[PDB]
């Protein structure tokens, strides 16, 4: 019996597909449920519940054909109606799903979700049991990746009306993915087994996947050492000894660790002062001496992890947009302080959320700004929830930031810095940038759309409302016997191609 032993760390928030909206829920859920597409080993969407699709001449209307022999674990066929049901449920104004915004891509979805528009005017329709027609608000070539997201998973409508809490327990769960949920001991473990009803069961080579719930990183390592976990985190303490070994897996995760300025709070209303701070930071030093998990230093906003029409990575094709340079940074600071008539900089506080990682990086930033520019910043820390909310409320001059994209396209990053966007949180308000984003969202030629997005990024970095620090990755110790795990830059772990031999 081939059993893959992994650690989920904690109890899933929810297996009701649109609700969890996080790794602890969606990493396992992705392996017991299945959407119209699934991201493959090269991260491109491939046919999953949909055998095939056609797109209308205006690029707005998709017609999915459901696989003829797709089934639920209770033997029921997976139908286009199960998708219509699920997507309208995900958008329901009364359900308050945290992932509902991803449903806004469907025409009528945002209006329905707002309480303004009718359910029937949301353009997802089961034309028959095998045919799902979907009309988008606007053409998006990456919609085929969006429908691999768990928010877009189907729900067996008969099962949901019979037991509206079917997803809360293994014994009532009805799923359609490569594995079947067979045990769920809340706060302890999950077990899933190769699913006999699955259309592609012959591809699935693991008999079972077992998911622990161990949040103690120290116990996580002991369990790897002892063979009780097949995958595990690299202990930070022992990074320098272990990171070089052949059993460490490192892959991209799209996302960015950065700092935000508030461009309306002194002294960061001055572009030269922001640019000086941004150019003083040395991201190579942070990753080499502080984080020490082989993260890529960030010299741009959009991370590795997005493919272009030519097959290149977006970040690789755009290049570095800000280069560390101490002597130039000093000149820019001196120029900005002269513009503002500052004899000394106004007091600056660097605020972060309480966590050891964040404190170490903030202390390194503080020391670097002192050594390279002669500037003093004070540190402040507070609990995550209050920190996050105060950041949204633009309370902080200078604050730790994290961004993870919601979907597999660079526009997910770049739309964040439009004027007044909820993910902006800096006050930065650039009409030229806003126009470029608008043009990108209305551009039919993908190569030109990608150019517009590079143009936008260059303008953002040039005005420095942020300081990029590092790009996210996924680092694991992995049993040499285990092959074929797929961890996507944008999306959730896929185990259906994994083997243990």
């Amino acid at each position: 019996e081939k059993v893959l032993y992994v650690n989920n760390e904690n109890e899933p928030t929810s297996f009701d597909p649109p609700i969890g909206f996080n790794n602890v829920s969606w990493q396992p859920l992705n392996n017991i449920m299945e959407g119209l597409t699934r991201l493959g080993k090269d991260h491109e969407p491939e046919p999953a519940m949909a055998e095939k699709w056609s797109v209308s001449k205006d690029n707005k209307t998709y017609t999915f054909t459901i696989r003829e022999n797709a089934k639920w674990t209770n033997g029921d066929p997976v139908t286009a109606g199960d998708f219509e049901y699920a997507w309208k449920r995900m958008l329901d104004p009364k359900k308050g799903a945290s992932s509902a915004f991803l449903g806004y891509f469907i025409e009528g979805g945002e209006a329905y979700n707002s309480g303004k528009g009718k359910k029937d005017d949301v353009k997802v329709t089961a034309k028959d049991d095998r045919t799902l027609e979907v009309t988008l608000e606007a053409p998006q070539k990456y919609f085929l990746s969006v429908v691999s997201n768990p928010a877009y998973f189907p729900v067996n409508e008969k099962v949901d009306k019979d037991n509206p809490k079917w997803f809360a327990e293994s014994d009532t769960f009805v799923g359609n993915g490569p594995f079947k949920l067979t045990e769920w001991k809340h706060d302890d473990s999950i077990t899933m087994e190769k699913s006999d009803t699955y259309w592609d069961k012959d591809t699935v080579k693991l008999d079972k996947v077992k998911w622990a719930m161990v949040s103690d990183r120290n116990t996580d390592y002991q369990m790897f050492q002892s063979g009780e976990l097949d995958t595990a985190y690299v202990p930070a303490e022992l990074s320098d000894q272990l990171l070089d070994q052949d059993n460490v897996n490192i892959v991209d995760q799209a996302g960015l660790y950065f700092y935000r300025f508030n461009v309306n709070m002194e002294p960061f209303q001055n572009e030269n002062i922001r640019k000086a701070f941004a150019m003083a930071v040395d991201q190579e030093e942070i990753v080499k001496y502080v984080t020490k998990n082989n993260e890529k230093p960030a010299h741009a906003f959009v991370s590795p992890g997005f493919t272009q029409p030519d097959g290149k990575d977006f970040r690789e094709a755009g290049g570095d947009l800000i280069k560390p340079n101490e002597s130039k940074a000093k000149q820019l600071l001196e120029k900005g302080m002269k513009e503002e008539n500052y004899n000394k900089l106004p007091a600056i506080t660097l605020t972060y959320s309480t966590k050891p990682e964040h404190k170490k990086i903030a202390e390194a930033i503080q020391q670097k700004l002192k050594n390279s520019l002669g500037v003093d910043v004070k540190l402040a820390n507070m609990e995550w929830n209050v920190f996050l909310e105060d950041q949204k409320a633009l309370k902080f001059q200078f604050s730790q930031s994290s961004f993870l994209p919601d979907y597999a396209d660079p526009i997910s990053f770049l739309e964040a810095f439009q004027t007044g966007n909820s993910m902006n949180r800096t006050g930065w308000a650039n009409k030229e940038y806003d126009q470029l984003i608008k043009q990108a969202k209305n551009e039919a030629d993908e190569k030109t759309r990608f150019s517009l997005m590079h143009q936008a990024e260059e303008l953002l970095i040039n005005e420095a409302p942020i300081i990029p620090v590092y790009f996210y990755n996924q680092v694991h110790l992995q049993n040499e016997q285990v092959k074929g795990i797929v961890r996507h830059p944008v999306g959730y772990i896929d185990l259906k191609w994994a083997d243990k031999n």
